[PDB]
């Protein structure tokens, strides 16, 4: 009986809100079950709760501008509802019949199963971390303004995807023509297969934190005849973006030797690293700049490192950074840093040539890349490999490993390689190595001074400094 549905809607309308117009939804409410009506709208009334039973018939629910936490069981047949701009902390089951979801502008963390009939789904503007599983005939899925950081597979059906202002770290997957609003994500690189997507798909990648290097080169091969993708296109600011006054105490260092080209450098290892936040990476720069400020001599030596590697090597900030560490350790060296701790500078030699083999499987990986930067690919190995091969000094990204191309056989390859390729190398690597020198000069320039006169191609350099090593090695047993 509809009496039985008055009578509980007339109990609901005495427990409204003084703000809430409760009386008008119950007008609303009757005219719809009296009348059989399909569509029901209950939009504007400052509505705190909906009544627990709603007309079974309709087909259509509006329930938009309220202050709906939750809703009630929905009715069997509903294709179509409208609950956007409430408070929804969470959704009733869906009756398999939806079409239409439109839950814009709610608090929902999560979203219910999603039944097989959809076509539309628009949550945007809530806090979802997750999608479910996509119904195989959704067409458009518009997701903006929340927190995810991956997407399902997209089913064949969709014709349109907006993941605008979310946390993604990579492209979606692609599953009539094609469109993915990506804009304001954390994509910091596209696959290279992307440019041979066909020409009725388009991507929107503007704002996002892609390198100019990787942004120039789509620039680059878009115009060139002949998928349509939009996108974006000194000297004391380069030094304190990286805190936290030490901006004032690097302004007296403005005016020396290759200090344009030291800002070149950090502002393009920026470029590549911003995004992670966490790293990680930004604490061990800063501290590593405290160094060179309180120093004259690696402040001077670190600018040349710098301007040495600008002629080709603007690509591999990688192998430049790691070079910028080697002059610290140089540096440290000099100073006695390591005696008696022959077996320490041994063991940080075994890490330093391992991070330096992971180095060369990066660039050669990236040579022939245009769309991800070298760093991408090398602290993705250096996350995922720093354990198996122990690297403590190891930059541990928690985010962004999930790069393109990279596979899990990449992964093990290279432990593999760094394994052999040290079980070949280290011992000549080691007796060439910089650091090495520098306690050598330092503490025993006995044998040094005698086997630089021994020196009477880089082959004999080799030979001399192999029979060097080996001999002191000996000494600390």
């Amino acid at each position: 009986t509809y009496a039985d549905y008055f009578s509980a809607w007339d109990k609901w309308e005495k427990q409204a809100l003084p703000g809430e117009n409760r009386n008008e939804a119950v007008s609303l409410l009757k005219e719809c079950l009296i009348n059989q009506f399909s569509e029901l709208q209950l939009n504007r009334l400052n509505l705190s709760s909906l009544p627990d039973n709603l007309p079974p018939q309709i087909t259509v629910l509006e329930i938009t501008q309220n202050a709906l936490i939750s809703l009630p069981e929905l009715p069997a047949s509903l294709e179509y509802l409208d609950a956007c701009d409430n408070r929804l902390s969470t959704l009733p089951e869906l009756p398999a019949s939806l079409k239409h979801l439109d839950v814009d502008n709610n608090q929902l963390t999560m979203l219910p199963e999603l039944p097989a009939l959809l076509e539309y789904i628009n949550a945007d503007n809530n806090q979802l971390t997750m999608l479910p599983e996509l119904p195989t005939s959704l067409e458009v899925l518009s997701v903006r303004n929340n927190q995810l950081t991956f997407l399902p597979e997209l089913p064949e059906s969709l014709e349109a995807l907006d993941v605008s202002t979310n946390l993604l770290e990579s492209l979606p997957a692609v599953p009539t023509e094609i469109f993915f609003r990506c804009r304001e994500n954390r994509i910091t690189h596209i696959p290279e297969n992307i440019l041979s997507l066909d020409p009725t798909c388009t991507i929107i990648l503007e704002d996002n934190p892609l390198s100019s290097r990787i942004r120039e080169s789509l620039s680059q091969q878009t115009a060139q005849p002949d998928p349509r993708i939009y996108f974006s296109m000194p000297l004391a600011d380069a030094v304190t973006a990286w805190f936290p006054d030490v901006s004032q105490i690097w302004h007296a260092f403005e005016h020396e030797e290759h200090a344009n080209t030291f800002s070149a450098f950090l502002d393009r290892l920026s470029d590549t690293v911003s995004a992670r936040n966490t790293s990680g990476f930004r604490e061990q720069v800063a501290a590593w700049l405290e160094k060179l400020s309180a120093s004259a001599e690696l402040r001077q030596q670190s600018f040349a490192v710098a301007a040495d590697a600008t002629e080709s090597c603007e690509d591999r900030v990688a192998l430049t950074w790691n070079n910028l560490r080697k002059t610290l350790l140089v540096h440290q060296a000099s100073e006695g840093l390591f005696d008696n701790d022959t077996g320490a500078l041994l063991s940080l030699g075994r890490e330093m040539f391992r991070l330096e083999i992971l180095e060369d499987i990066a660039r050669d990986k990236v040579r022939t890349l245009h769309f991800v930067d070298e760093i991408e690919v090398y602290l993705a190995f250096q996350t995922m490999l720093a354990e198996k091969l122990q690297l403590s000094t190891a930059v541990k990204e928690m985010r962004f490993y999930g790069v393109s191309g990279v596979t899990a056989n990449d992964l093990r390859t290279a432990e593999a390689m760094v394994r052999s390729r040290e079980e070949n190398e280290f011992t000549d690597w080691f007796s060439l190595w910089g650091p090495w020198h520098a306690v050598l000069k330092r503490t025993e320039a006995d044998r040094w001074a005698l086997a630089e006169e021994q020196k009477y191609m880089r082959e004999t350099e080799q030979q001399i400094y192999r029979q060097l090593t080996d001999e002191v090695l000996a000494l600390r047993l």
